[PDB]
């Protein structure tokens, strides 16, 4: 599970 | 699962 | 702004 | 600016 | 601006 | 604006 | 799953 | 599944 | 600005 | 600014 | 500025 | 499990 | 500014 | 588990 | 300035 | 298990 | 475990 | 267990 707000 | 808001 | 990953 | 992922 | 992923 | 998926 | 927010 | 809002 | 992951 | 990871 | 994770 | 906020 | 790990 | 708030 | 680990 | 706060 | 605050 | 503060 990879998750990122940028 | 990826999740990505940029 | 405002961004969110559930 | 509003941006969701669920 | 609103931008919505179910 | 407003874009989404279901 | 992929989902993005550009 | 792949979900994209540009 | 908010970011939030859940 | 807020930043929050759950 | 607040920043937090859980 | 990969949670990022930039 | 407020930073916690918990 | 990786959790980074940047 | 407030930064906690727990 | 890696929690970081920049 | 391994948590920084910078 | 490694917490570190700077």
């Amino acid at each position: 599970i990879i998750k990122i707000i940028k």
